[PDB]
């Protein structure tokens, strides 16, 4: 079926919206996100006109090959939205109410940059093939979008909703210029991740600096070296959290610090037993006396240094 | 074909009902679980009437595409559902009796937030596309429904499998509202989990806790490290049972407490040398001897504490 | 094509069979096995009678879409049967031997109650819809079942391959009640488990009864406990063979004895350091030297036990 | 379109051979392997005759759905063969070359007897579907045949690469006698696993050893059972290059005695310890000297037994 | 549609060009990646000639299976490419421009032979079936290719976009010899790298190193043998990121030279105890003093010699 005959040059805006169902498998690797979202589309179409007691039905239902529908594609997704038509409703006003539900595998980067306190945005784009006039999807309804009202992805918390339409294109054709942009800025709520990861390893850090109250070599090697393999078998533990992260992590840079933590305890402990051994026992005293306050405020100084290039 | 003439303003009400065959992979990662059940559609249809001796069949099976049938789709799946027609039987009184088994992945939020002993509740969701005249989907079968006679869909207890038709929509279209849902409340069988999980954990803190009885610093430090980390060993053998749980888990709150245990443990341990070493042996006594009640006691509290909040 | 015409009221009996071919994937996670065996169908058409030497063709091939074929669905699988049709093949005595490769994803609960030394029993549903007579499957071929002449799946040992018709239905329709029952009995070869699991746990719970050999505290320490490490890793290294096994396994039960046993071990060596260090050597001694014979002998009785409530 | 019309008897033999081009994925758990190469097929079809400057093309390309092919069938796959239909030249000599790119899910058992010097063999049957006249597809080309000029599959040795028709059916039809067989015996180069997995592995086990050149009884039980600790760290660590290997794997028994050393290692110092602490130094001491030298010679003796036992 | 007709025996020569979208899933185990990209195709076709004001459309966009276009087919790909036609639009001039969205998974081999620092080469081949005359490929767009403006595959940084047309075959057909390459030689960043995995391992064998500081032999013991146990744990945790690599990788070749280094200390710690316990404490410093310069240089040595080696 050909498009409705335009009536002046007017572009056919076509009113477009998604109502979010289920956004889950947030990191199948580290990456996609799966929707099974409804979508909303509204035009013009000479269908019938104001029908006052002649056919008695306001929502006419049609086939959904019958009458023709825009082409709209989804840019940023692994194959075709799986589309399955609800209910095309034309009205005697002369708008066609189009609502069909779509199972993508939307693509958006993941930014794990501040992993445990971060707050990403994802993405999903939208082009329409223009047939004879351009058509315009800069339409957003902004009445038919939204979440589920339980406000949560897979533990997530939704901040906006903002749908910008970007007069951009990816330096092909002509009527790519005319993207519609949905961002989603979720932000992830960060109270299990500090008993889950973030205490647990600072509670091993502390075991290690324990071994500062100690003038027996045996008693401090077994503290510090079994205190590190306990913080690498707690890495492991965490690491089926974490994604990918090929880049420098910021939760990747407190564990760094706290491996150079361990390496200087050990040189501490080392240097403590080598002058006491060999007849220095004051100066043995003075570096323990002293690391016993240097090492936790380095470390503080050190927290507050990765947060302010983090954050 | 066109949907059958109604007589008169009633709606099509149409009778369902699914009989449950096998639940399974519970948990690809953490939340979806599939299904390969029967459902059993039953409406009234301008079919053959009543037939004494002139055909001579009773169940007279149709072309699954040949008669029409009301569309029913579920809400929240992957895609849509693998329907497989296996009888279609019309009787003569005047109502189709359709069965087709369809393999569909459903969608179901998992609450793991007593995760041990938690007792979830699964949902499909029911709609059906009005075309003429409205359906209502809320006659429900409550004959033909039902899981195996095993009674067990991975190691689930059934409790029931409540249908209560929710007058209620997706803020979207108008026969949205007639929404039918399957409440089926399972149970979790705990037993196993017992000696799988909570026991060994609480055999290695009572390990750590020997360490109350010992004179010697190095034998103490020894006990304590080396069973902090095989509690994290254990951890990391207990997570791949565990899902991925964003939030804060029941089970994610115990580890927690004993990772908080060991670090009393081992600034316990310190104190005790610490006032040993240096000529104060009755406060180190006192101390250690103290702890060896203090330390139970405590730990009791708090799981009973951690209980109450979680339960 | 209509059922060929049944001349009595004899019901359509179809002769079938399962010829297995690849038998493999047995735990896609635990429950899963998938088949890739060819099926071999005969049933009577009224197709081309005797036939002395006027066609001069005796297997008449057939296309796979021109002469009817009976409904044959699987009941326990992912979906439909990925069915190929090899040699349809009409004999002049006025039987079909019908030939298709399938690839189905069969469905058969996996009893891990007794993992190591288990007997699985893997489950084939048949099922006909009927269309105008009573179609009964039970006609099992007998003569063209079998697995591969190596006799193998994956790794396990075939027992029997009965074939039982069972008069039972799913509660549903009227010919559900002719289901066609695929028994494949196997075995599990327990050769390899011996040294790959059962052993080496052996060994390292007989390194931690060491400690009964010894006066040194920090030794014995030492042994219980790393070798409790050693334990927990070993049984990370032996998880990834068993499933998931929600319920009470019967090397599930043995891991957790041996947890016990170094819970009771811990315990016994702080009595006996106890008791050495207040002036109480004797009683030490006596501790120790009944340990040295009660430890093993309570641990034979206790596999004891479990094997006998467990076969 | 019917299969040409056979001059005589003979049976019409198509000439075939697959090219290969990406032998991936040998093992997605342990068994099955991916191909997406070429195969070539030639017969003998009443096409165009002799074409002396008449139509002037030589290869006359045809549709793939136009001119009849001969339905060859791959019979260890998981699904048809992705068949895509590349270039149907034929020639005027009156033979088609027919060339289609298929990706298709190969099986062949994986046979890890001797793991990290094992030498498997792939296997590909191919079957022809007789119509009218016995198909025979012994003809093999002996010319389109063979890997990329990389020869390498995934990191393994080509060595053969045979094509042997095996007059042989699976006691199914008649036209199953005559299957072709592909046999890629492949070996895998060794170089890289000796210091991945088997150097490391005695290097663990000599650090054990030296507890022999020691007179304390804390520093043995250290070296012994950490680095027992170290072993089962490192057998996890190689576990994931492993398959599943369900039997008894060359590698799972070198593994396995260097647990029973590991064993007797734990004994031989404990009875050193029990003979030193009782008034038996000279005992003790033989022991110790004796066990220097005859643990690493039982060590070679048992490896020997086991490649013989083994190759 | 027939091709159209050619002029003269000018090959019909095909503008080509992939404008790269999201190269994802660089490793779904080590081999494939993703593409979800658009490729752009222009050829000359008898279409409308100039149009002066008489059909007032300059991009006139044709039905994808309206007009004949060329068939390109990727070689190197898991199945046929996901093609989705977005807009076909054909100019007075006679050119049709042809852009298709397309979801193939690449094949290419990844070298991780300098797997930090390594420079991968990924590849797209083209081929073109011709029909009635020869089809040259070689024309590349060199304007309608080119990633992202952001620069990044998953964390990779691009180098060049060579496409060099190489009249090479692979033994078969005849237009096979006019393959067209696609060379994207990216570069992996390596900061992330050097405190994620390099900087720890050398932390903890510096920590093994701080034997060489000690006179004490259980001490010694503690930290060599404590040590190589965290550096396995780290191994393990590492060998997520690094890929199966059955050959000889450059970081496969640090690790194995690390526990050589474990090897060697320990022996070293043995001679220090063997000699010093054997009245001979001159010659057990002298060995301690030399080791202590001796390790640190002949490490260094090792990693240049390495470096050389491998670079
Ligand atoms: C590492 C090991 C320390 C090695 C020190 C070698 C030099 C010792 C001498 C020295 O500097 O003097 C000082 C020793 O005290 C210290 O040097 C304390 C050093 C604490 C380091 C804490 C690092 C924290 C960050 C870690 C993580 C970073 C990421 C001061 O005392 P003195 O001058 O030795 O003696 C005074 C006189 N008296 C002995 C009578 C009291
Ligand atoms: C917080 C929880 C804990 C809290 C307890 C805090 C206790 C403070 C006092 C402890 C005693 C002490 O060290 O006293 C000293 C001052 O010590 C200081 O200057 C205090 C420094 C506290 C730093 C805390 C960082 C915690 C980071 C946590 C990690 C964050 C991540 C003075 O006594 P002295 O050291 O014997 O003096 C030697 C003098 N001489 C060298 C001349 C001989
Ligand atoms: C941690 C380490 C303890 C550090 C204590 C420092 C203060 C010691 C002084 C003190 O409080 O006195 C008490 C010492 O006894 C105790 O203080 C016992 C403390 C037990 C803590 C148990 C925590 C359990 C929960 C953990 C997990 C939570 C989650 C009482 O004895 P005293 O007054 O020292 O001496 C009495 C006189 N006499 C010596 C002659 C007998
Ligand atoms: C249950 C299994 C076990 C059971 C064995 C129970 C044995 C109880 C008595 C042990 C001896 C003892 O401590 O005696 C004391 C009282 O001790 C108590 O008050 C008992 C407290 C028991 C708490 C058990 C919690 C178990 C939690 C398990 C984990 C759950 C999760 C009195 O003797 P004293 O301490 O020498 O007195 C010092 C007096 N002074 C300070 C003036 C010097
Ligand atoms: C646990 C720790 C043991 C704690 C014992 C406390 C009581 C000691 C006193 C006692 O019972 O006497 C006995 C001590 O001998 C024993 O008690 C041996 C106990 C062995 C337990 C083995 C468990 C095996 C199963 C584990 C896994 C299960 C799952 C007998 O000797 P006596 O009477 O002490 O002294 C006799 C006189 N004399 C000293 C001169 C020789
Ligand atoms: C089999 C391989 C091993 C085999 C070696 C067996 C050696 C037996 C004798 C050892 C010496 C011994 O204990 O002697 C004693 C008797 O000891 C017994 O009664 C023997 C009991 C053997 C139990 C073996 C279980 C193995 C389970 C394996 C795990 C299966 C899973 C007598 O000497 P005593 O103990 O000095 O007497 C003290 C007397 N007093 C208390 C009056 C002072
Ligand atoms: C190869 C690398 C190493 C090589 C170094 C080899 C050194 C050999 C000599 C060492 C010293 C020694 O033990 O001497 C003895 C003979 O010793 C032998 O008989 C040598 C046996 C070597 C076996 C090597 C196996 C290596 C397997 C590796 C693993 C393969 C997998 C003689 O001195 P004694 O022992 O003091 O004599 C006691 C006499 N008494 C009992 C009467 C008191
Ligand atoms: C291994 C263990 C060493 C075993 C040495 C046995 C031989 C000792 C004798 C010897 O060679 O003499 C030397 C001992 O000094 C050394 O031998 C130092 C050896 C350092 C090895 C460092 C390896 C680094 C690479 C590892 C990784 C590679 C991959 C020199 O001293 P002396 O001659 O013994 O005595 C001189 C006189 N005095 C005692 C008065 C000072
Ligand atoms: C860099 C960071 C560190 C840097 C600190 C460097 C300190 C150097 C001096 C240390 C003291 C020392 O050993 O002195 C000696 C010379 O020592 C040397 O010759 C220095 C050799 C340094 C090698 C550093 C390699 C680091 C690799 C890192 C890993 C890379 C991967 C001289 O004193 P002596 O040894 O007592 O002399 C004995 C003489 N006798 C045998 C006659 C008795």
């Amino acid at each position: 079926v050909s498009p409705p005959p335009p009536i002046a040059d007017e572009p056919l805006t076509v009113n477009t919206g998604i109502y979010l169902i289920e956004c889950y498998s947030l990191d199948d690797k580290a990456e996609t996100f799966k929707v099974n979202a409804f979508l909303s589309l509204s035009w013009k179409d000479r269908r019938l006109a104001f029908d006052p007691v002649r056919s008695g039905v306001r929502v006419k239902t049609y086939e959904p090959e019958a009458i023709w529908i825009p082409e709209i594609r989804f840019v940023n997704v692994e194959n075709a939205r799986d589309a399955d038509v609800v209910d095309i409703s034309v009205s005697p006003d002369g708008t066609v109410q189009y609502l069909e539900r779509f199972s993508a595998r939307v693509l958006s980067p993941l930014d794990f940059r501040r992993y445990p306190f971060d707050s990403q945005t994802l993405h999903i784009y939208l082009i329409v093939r223009s047939v004879d006039t351009r058509n315009i999807v800069l339409a957003v309804d902004l009445e038919k979008v939204g979440k589920n009202d339980d406000v949560f992805l897979t533990g997530w918390d939704i901040e906006s909703f903002t749908a910008v339409v970007k007069p951009a294109n990816f330096a092909l054709e002509d009527r790519l210029e005319s993207k519609l942009d949905y961002q989603l800025r979720i932000s992830r709520q960060y109270f299990s991740y500090i008993p889950n990861i973030i205490l647990p390893m600072l509670f091993i850090l502390f075991i290690s600096w324990t071994a500062f109250w100690s003038t027996s070599y045996e008693a401090n090697v077994t503290l510090v070296v079994s205190t590190l393999i306990a913080h690498i078998a707690f890495n492991i533990l965490v690491e089926t959290n974490l994604p990918k992260t090929p880049y420098m992590t910021y939760t990747g840079a407190i564990i760094f610090m706290i491996y150079l933590f361990y390496f200087v305890a050990v040189i501490e402990v080392t240097v403590q037993h080598y002058l006491k051994v060999e007849s220095q026992p004051a100066r043995a005293a003075s570096i323990t006396r002293a690391s016993r306050i240097a090492f936790p405020v380095v470390f503080l100084l050190a927290n507050i240094i990765l947060a302010f290039l983090f954050f």
